[PDB]
């Protein structure tokens, strides 16, 4: 119909930006090992690549991640402390900026051989 609008100049706001992503996957390769895995979120731009914040779910020290490649969606944490809570909060850049993060904490279990048949 007609046109003609009137207010702030909101329009080049962060719109492209990329959905927050979804759950994320932990393998625990060990006591001090691990490797969080996402899923490519929604993102009209094209990602230039991801960001896997982690520390101590109590609070302790905090670990910035950045990766490099877009494609990438998955990081191997090394480094960490046995019998201990970590908040592995990802989160996905674009040619916009930073969207959302998944939250996921892991509980690093040692001695741990799954059930027992019997």
């Amino acid at each position: 119909g007609s046109s003609g609008s009137s207010g702030s100049h909101d329009s080049r706001l962060t719109a492209g930006v990329p959905d927050t992503p979804t759950r994320l996957v932990f393998s625990a390769l060990g006591p001090t090992s691990l490797r969080v895995s996402w899923q490519e979120p929604r993102c009209e731009r094209p990602l230039q690549g991801y960001s896997v914040e982690y520390q101590l779910l109590n609070g302790g020290e905090l670990h910035r991640l950045n990766i490099p490649n877009p494609a990438q969606t998955s990081v191997v944490v090394e480094d960490l402390l046995p019998n201990h809570s970590y908040v592995f909060r990802v989160r996905a850049q674009s040619q916009e900026g930073w969207g959302r993060e998944r939250e996921g904490v892991i509980t690093i279990e040692s001695q741990v051989s799954g059930p027992s048949s019997g």
